């Protein structure tokens, strides 16, 4: 309401390390106008990260060049730029220069005011701290210097900036502070550590767990952070459970984080970018199997899932044991449905596999000796049409031709099952994926209903097998199934969603509990949310097979009006509908720090 | 007749692709063309409408463009008196371009140096 | 009601395929094969032409239909029983209008002493009618007389040439139950020109005078003494039931609107996939047409519509040509890139095309083979210069030579005269009454007109040399089909216009305008714009017109395109699904009438 300045403190603010950084590069947009030009991005230098990202320029406020010229003395290093990303976001970029200054004497001064200690071996600790007292430094030269200055908000998100939370309120600089989590850090290592993780969320030693870990100068740095907040905020609503049973502070507002959404001049624009590039998947499939397309690609499905190689998080577990059981539903009733499961998760690759390699090779001499054949057919024809004669249809082709296509089917015909992986492994037998698929009974034959691929490297444009990008493929299959145990916000399930393919969730996801709170209709709307909270593994994994056997036993029609339904929701995960979370945590932090000036509108 | 023939081109591109895409499901199938049901209905009444636009009765022009003084034409009116109408029954038919060859021309678009290669024998009686 | 009863439906062109009752009967056949099952049967002329293509013939299936066809056929009278090969399968009675042996002569004489209605033997297709009127009747007769304990019979009677055998069967009083459904009121066509405020006249017309006058009286009292010898009199429009009220003198009982057999994709957006497929190709045309004078953005360009028979007043080409006129003024004289080609689809004698339509599309050809030239040419040094491992430098891809190639092209791609109206070449040219509005209204499709006037003499085909695309697609590539009518009696043009997703432009005096009215309440809201043209001037019209077609094009990208969604959503009222319950009412309604103890009042 008053005019303010606020800064979002954040490591991943030109660097583009995490997902983060993914966060703001869109917030900027909806930020840049809630409180205009007055707000600022406070970052950590790269010089990498300038020549890409950062555009410098003077200060337009002359007590802001009198702060940035006392941030350059004192043997310390400020580059005040404006971020290239579209918003027009001013940043404050702070370099680790110094690094002579800050550390030493503040290290001391932090365990006399925070009594929390940094080890030397890890890296980022250092650096993080570093970045903390130079934040505290700029917010605290920033209200100094600015006579009568309006109520400030400190933005900060994870770990890396939660050290200079408890700084600048140390100092008692007038500030109103936030501290947003994307991810719990200590839960991350809990997930898989501890069993039933989200079940023994309360039980959890919230100071032993981290100590086994030696991760404890990063939960306490995590932890304080939150106690010194007067708004604690999580993306998630079940990372606010994380949070109330581990980190001990109950987070304040839910501001789930947002995605631009790409709008489109017709409205079915998706619809048309589903058939084209699920054309290019057909190539892709068709050509991977070859000899064994005995299967109707007419009536095929492809379900996705990606993110990190994470087995268990990114729950692959779930997924595979479900397929395995929807290849018997689809095998001991009569149906002529297919599909195509495709594991687009990354690992360490040699080079690609040979017979897949060689099937999209020989996809396109079916091509060749189906475009040979066919200009020789086109040719009779259009000599024939001219001279006045309908084609005869049994003389259009001659000897050669057949001889041709003869050959071309006696090349492509193969005995072996087509492969699994798409790629060759260094460590394929030790590979988490390809362990289950060959134990659950799916090495892509003939009487498997359902054919998993799993393409061991991110997609891109620009490969040998499968030349299409992320954005393109998903938009081409037909269902992207997201079973999770511990992701704090599906940025994958989300993308999915913000296209219109309908995208499997869970209740442990933060996408999935979000969809749960804001939309009555679960399945309705197409996002379907599995329960893994409440439920065991192998509930879990027979509630995805109901859900996929839902979407199997869809028509053709039914499936188009679903993926209508679901381009409904992307206004739901758009930044103009979730960044108004981040008004209200903003508006409510100045109202817990100063309440006279500022209206806290509960 | 020049928009017709790439109409049927065109008509003998659309049902071309239309055998090439059924081809390539055929061999990607294991299965060689039949080659009587790969084209359907819809085709042979294209191709077959197609045969009906091109039919003429009028005997193919002599003179490519249309002349200012065609009756005062030296060239068209000796064609008239030889007999010579670009008939089925002629062995021969006369086609006068009554303007230079180009390569950015409507109808013929080939420029002279390259028409002269085209052409089997190149007759020049002279006085 | 719809147990123990046979219905009849009689008309011309069952099997014939003349007019457009041809395919409302059709079309009609699926709906009305379940209602009444396979009890129904079609009476029609036969055509020996007719039969080579829609007619299969099979034998009765019940003993007494075969004892009727024998006896008919025996006692000098000619009948072809079979089944239709249109979809519903119809079982079609096709009698031979051929045998006109005795009937002819004793049959007339036996009609006038009845219904009193003499025959002129100079007008062909009226001793046809009755002949065939005859043979009805007798088909009817012997149906009820053979069949012991008959069910009701419901001879529905279409159009003046079934008209007379309707009279027949109340004359006979045989129990039979009878519709007329009047596609066209006869008498309404010659007034509609002929006298001018027809519609404002209606009531007024001298209804036996304006029929003796131009010589159609036997066909009137034809088409009248049908409407009056019978229980349910129905018309196709809620505007031809006013002009059935004042020219037929019956108030029409029902209102049963002809309807057309929607073709539904599996996406519900197909439409509006087959709509920029379609764009594109008219795209290909006005990139030929207009060469060298494509100065206007094509992305912001639309298409208007209008098709039919070429009736200059009928079809209401002149409130729509002095309607662009304006259309002209206001998108010229408001600073706006929104150009405006308006296409005319109504044939008419042609002798051949124009050299001028002709050569633009030739040099759009040589346009895109000197652009495919230099782009193979680009291709290949792109390809030669990624394997080396650099990226193109954009100013050495293309060469010297190149460029003179591009150069060229677009020296011959130079007109200095604008580009032509008509796509053909007239024989009559100035007494062409579109050419002559044109030249008077200014628009000879100058570099100043925001709106350009195409007007296709010859209906469109996909085995075209200058536009190569069918009237199905062709529809659907247009972004808005204007239909301004005077006397259309249904219109079909707009009618199937609505049923794919263009919005259409009807008006009040058309029978689709008169039911999109009716039955929605919403008019432009929906996309169906409905113009008054019973209770206004000709230069109101034309302005409400301008107004109707300014909103159009005053209307963004996205609007239009959510326009059409709401015009896909409109098809299902004017599907037989929807419109064939009408036609049921009013079989229901004679059922009773004539009969009522047997069937219900259905009220
Ligand atoms: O994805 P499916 O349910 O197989 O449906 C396939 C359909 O996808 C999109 O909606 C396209 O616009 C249609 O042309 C296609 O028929
Ligand atoms: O017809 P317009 O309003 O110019 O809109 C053009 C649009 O037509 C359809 O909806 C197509 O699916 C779109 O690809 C295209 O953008």
């Amino acid at each position: 309401l008053e005019n303010a300045v606020l800064f979002e403190v954040a490591w991943e603010v030109a660097n583009k390390v995490g997902g983060i950084y993914t966060v703001l590069q869109t917030k900027a947009k909806v930020t840049g106008d809630e409180w205009g030009d007055n707000y600022f991005l406070v970052g950590p230098y790269t010089e990498q990260g300038v020549r890409t990202q950062v555009e410098l320029l003077e200060a337009p406020t002359p007590a802001l060049k009198r702060t940035l010229d006392s941030m350059n003395s004192k043997g310390c290093k400020v580059y005040f730029g404006r971020w290239l990303i579209e918003g027009g976001p001013l940043v404050v970029l702070l370099d680790v220069g110094a690094s002579a200054w800050a550390l030493e004497r503040w290290k001391g001064e932090l365990w006399d005011t925070c009594n929390i200690g940094v080890p030397w071996y890890d890296r980022e600790a250092n650096d993080a701290v570093l970045f903390g007292f130079l934040t505290t430094w700029f917010l605290g030269e920033f209200l100094a210097q600015s006579e009568e200055k309006p109520h400030v908000v400190a933005h900060f998100h994870e770990w890396l900036a939660g050290v200079g939370l408890c700084l600048c309120r140390a100092r008692r600089l007038p500030v109103a502070t936030i501290f947003t989590t994307h991810a719990t850090l200590l839960g991350r290592y809990l997930c898989a550590g501890a069993v039933d993780f989200y079940n023994n969320l309360e039980n959890f030693n919230v100071d032993k767990e981290a100590g086994e870990r030696q991760i404890y100068h990063r939960y306490c740095m995590e932890r304080a952070a939150a106690h010194c907040a007067h708004v604690f905020t999580t993306v998630s609503q079940i990372t606010a459970i994380e949070a109330q049973h581990l980190l001990k502070r109950k987070p304040d507002i839910v501001t789930p984080n947002g995605l631009n959404v790409k709008k489109f001049s017709a409205m079915h624009e998706f619809q048309n970018l589903h058939a084209q590039s699920k054309a290019r998947i057909q190539e892709f499939v068709r050509g991977h199997f070859y000899g064994h397309l005995d299967f109707n690609l007419d009536k095929t499905l492809y379900f996705f899932i990606a993110g990190r190689y994470e087995f268990s998080n990114k729950g692959a577990d779930v997924f595979l044991e479900a397929l395995a059981r929807l290849n018997y539903l689809l095998r001991v009733n009569g149906s002529e449905q297919t599909v195509v499961a495709f594991f687009i998760m990354p690992a360490r690759t040699n080079n690609f596999n040979v017979e897949t390699l060689k099937g999209q090779a020989v996809r396109k001499q079916l091509w060749d000796t189906a475009n040979t054949v066919k200009e020789k057919f086109g040719r009779k024809l259009y000599e024939s049409l001219l001279v006045g004669s309908l084609p005869d249809m049994n003389k259009m082709l001659d000897k050669e031709d057949f001889t041709m296509m003869k050959r071309a089917i006696f090349a492509t015909q193969r005995q072996s099952f087509p492969p699994v992986c798409t790629h060759n492994m260094l460590d394929d037998s030790s590979d988490p994926i390809l362990t289950t698929i060959r134990r659950i009974g799916l090495f892509n034959s003939s009487a498997d209903r359902v054919k998993v691929i799993f393409h061991p490297e991110f997609l891109s444009s620009t490969s040998p097998l499968l030349p299409v990008d992320y954005e393109e493929f998903v938009r081409g299959c037909h269902l992207g199934v997201f079973p999770s145990y511990y992701e704090p916000w599906g940025y994958t399930p989300a993308e999915c969603t913000v296209m219109g393919i309908p995208s499997i969730s869970t209740n442990l996801s933060g996408f999935g509990c979000f969809m749960e709170e804001h939309i009555a209709d679960p399945s309705a709307y197409g996002i379907y949310i599995l329960d893994r909270r409440f439920r065991s593994l192998d509930d879990s994994c027979s509630q995805l097979t109901s859900f996929l056997y839902s979407f199997c036993q869809q028509s053709r029609r039914q499936r188009i009006i679903q993926r209508n339904r679901t381009e409904r929701l992307s206004d739901l995960l758009d930044w103009k509908y979730l960044g108004r979370y981040y008004m209200s945590a903003r508006h409510m932090a100045l109202s817990k720090a100063f309440p006279e000036h500022f209206t806290y509108e509960p």
